[PDB]
């Protein structure tokens, strides 16, 4: 399968996870990475993180020393490609040609229509311009609306909130982080953050804005300096999809990264996967899914006897106060509790089960205990109930012991 | 893409369509079709239809005279295939070696959890078999359940009502036909079944049976001869996910036909598709996809040239009186209705738009217009709304005009 040489499009945390584990896993032939920001690769978690206090995109570029003889074409946009003659088309004029193309391109912000010829300034927060242009504005005792109780929009209402902007977010669900979060951790986090000054809205939408007014779907207004839009991602899948590809808001791969086209693979934000717990395909938008799959991808390209992508989702989202970890699924049929669930010094792990079996946990402020958890889920474990809920246990100890 | 020999797994609609499409479009080489149904190759409409009356299977059978030098491996199961090795292991011992492999495996019944130790008859209806062991048991004044308000069900309901049966029905949803019906249809249908004595009953699951009674979760009971469960299907998708293949309640495909594996191709019930009028991913049910994507994917492996599959979907479903034609989506912003809605002598046409355009109809006992509006619909025709409402106004000149 492994065909030279070796094209990638997209230059985010999932190409360069694989190809750095192309070149340490062996493959010596040409690799040629295609990055449409004029940047040095860099990490997005620190965005809406540290990066909004220090503004110092040096501390958050990505190592790509583990990725030796790689040239990396940034500034550049892939075009097109025709999976056919093996070449893809670049937006400077020139041509590269393929043995392997792998499609990298991962996700962008969902727009907001009802806010599309707004007078206002609007943003996005994906990239470091984004996250440029939005730090410039948060001037102390400036208004900030967020739009989505997505993790990003949380981690910027307490990053603003540490500024000293007045933080206001409009949530069309009736809880935070919908997507993929416990009800018990949802309304934690809401609670945390109104404490924190945040005005959060739930069950209302935008419906449009005038003159520095946003106004919402119950007839009301929300002034604001600024309004960053968070309502979720849509793949970067049009070039898969031009080219024939099977795509539906993401580049659909099996455990291997294959895509429908012969000698195309794809990985990261931009394809819809498998969920080994589910059972279903998802597009998985998260850190550690790009760098875990892209080297799977990679792993398995350069030896077919390595095992397919095989890694079972998680998260983290650090939001002021609250360092949260949360993997695999966000329910059951039985939730435990570990700790008591308060504002005082947060501190607690949830552990969901499905007829006796670990399919989730969380951990908040809570590293120690998370390591373990994830062990538990990966092998399915089945542990005592009444030991999981117990103070006394060291869960280390049991991910160990199985 | 078109390596000799050609391997087929499944031997419904989409297998025999697809063989003869590729012997028509010139392929000389190799072709065998492993189907696991000891059965002379047959189609399934008429089962829920004529089939009830009288019979004879031999009314039934496919034709597979545009399939010459075709070797039908009736009664086997293909067990695995090794898309390393390029074979597939069979049920009776054998190996089949291929260049190119066809997925067209279809979809089974899905079956009630609750019926599960049933102690009374509990039948599907999707093989000859079935349908032999269901009209078998349609003696005049014995009493049926059917569980599920699908097309089939609906079908099998005015079957057994013309032989006799009393007919009660149930129903999780508030409405008939929920998968791919405009509301205004369904609720017809519903006072038509109700018109000819079928005991209808909505948003009612079955919570279990003891002795000949069937069990709901309102807390009420429903006696009855046979059960005959129509609650969906599910893909038979089993190979393709022990292959590696990527899958989720069906193999994803895409205009060509490919799955994630090189060499490896699906059509007809078991893949999931996508829909271009809604530009999302589903599992398409139908005769006419069976057909219609099994041609196009052999047209495309003997001529690359070729367009891949672009025909929008589209069924019928023959309920007594009720000749019933419905395509594309179920539902736009506008529904504009021609003739009366009217249980005397039923006949009428729906036309579904979206911002003026086309996107779906329906007509019942009014065939002459429904290939008009299917040729409306495939170039997103935007007629005059007040010429489609106006009972002057001829279809077909209106098709030909455009
Ligand atoms: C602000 C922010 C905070 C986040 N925080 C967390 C967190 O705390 N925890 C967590 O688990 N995840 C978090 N994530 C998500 C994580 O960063 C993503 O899952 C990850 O970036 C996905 O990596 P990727 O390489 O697949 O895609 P991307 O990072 O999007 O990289 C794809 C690259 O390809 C480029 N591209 C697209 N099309 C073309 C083309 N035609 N030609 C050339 N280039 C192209 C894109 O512009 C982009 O530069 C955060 C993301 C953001 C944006
Ligand atoms: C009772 C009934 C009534 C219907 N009525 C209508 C209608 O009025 N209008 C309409 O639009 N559609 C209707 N349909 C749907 C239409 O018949 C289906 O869409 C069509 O049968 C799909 O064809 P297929 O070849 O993809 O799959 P199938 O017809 O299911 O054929 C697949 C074959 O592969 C076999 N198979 C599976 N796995 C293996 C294996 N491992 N090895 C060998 N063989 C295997 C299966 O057993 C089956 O024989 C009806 C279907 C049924 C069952």
């Amino acid at each position: 399968a492994l065909k030279a040489p070796v094209v990638v499009l997209g230059a985010g945390l999932a190409s360069v996870s694989f190809v750095a584990e192309l070149r340490q896993a062996g493959y010596q032939g040409l690799i040629t990475v295609v990055g449409d920001e004029a940047e040095r690769p860099y990490d997005r978690p620190p965005l809406s993180k540290d990066f909004m206090a220090h503004g110092d995109a040096e501390k958050i570029r990505l190592d790509c020393k583990r990725a030796p003889e790689v040239e990396w074409l940034l500034g550049v946009t892939a075009q097109s490609f025709d999976p056919q003659a093996h070449t893809v088309a670049l937006s400077d004029g020139r041509t590269l040609p393929y043995g392997t193309l792998v499609l990298a391109t991962g996700a962008a912000p969902r727009a907001l229509p009802t806010l599309q010829g707004a007078t206002m300034p609007v943003h996005t927060l994906r990239t470091l311009e984004d996250a440029r242009r939005i730090q410039a504005g948060l001037r102390p005792q400036s208004r900030l609306l967020i739009v989505g109780g997505g993790v990003i929009g949380l981690e910027l209402a307490a990053t603003a909130r540490t500024a000293g902007v007045h933080v206001s977010l409009v949530e069309t669900q009736p809880r935070l982080m919908s997507r993929a979060a416990p009800a018990t951790l949802a309304d934690f986090v809401a609670r945390y953050h109104a404490a924190q000054g945040v005005d959060l809205r739930f069950e209302r939408s935008v419906t449009g804005s005038v003159d520095g007014v946003v106004l919402l779907d119950d007839g009301t207004r929300i002034a604001a300096d600024m309004v960053v839009v968070g309502i979720g991602v849509l793949a970067n899948d049009a070039l898969a999809r031009a080219a024939g590809l099977a795509c539906d808001d993401g580049i659909f791969v099996d455990a291997y990264g294959r895509t429908t086209c012969p000698d195309v693979y794809a990985l990261g934000d931009v394809t819809r996967q498998r969920n080994p717990l589910s059972g279903r395909f998802e597009r998985i938008e998260t850190w550690s899914n790009a760098q875990n799959q892209g080297i799977a991808v990679a792993r398995h390209l350069v030896d077919p006897t390595a095992p397919g992508y095989a890694e079972l989702p998680w998260y983290f989202s650090d939001q002021g106060a609250l360092r949260i970890q949360v993997a695999g699924l966000a329910s059951g049929d039985e939730e435990i509790v570990r700790g008591e669930v308060s504002l005082d010094a947060p501190k607690f792990t949830l552990i969901e089960l499905q007829k006796g079996r670990i399919v989730g946990a969380t951990c908040v402020n809570n590293a120690r205990d998370f390591a373990p958890l994830r062990r538990l889920l990966a092998v399915g474990a089945k542990p005592d109930r009444a030991a999981l809920a117990d103070p006394a246990t060291d869960l280390r100890k049991l991910a160990a012991a199985v």
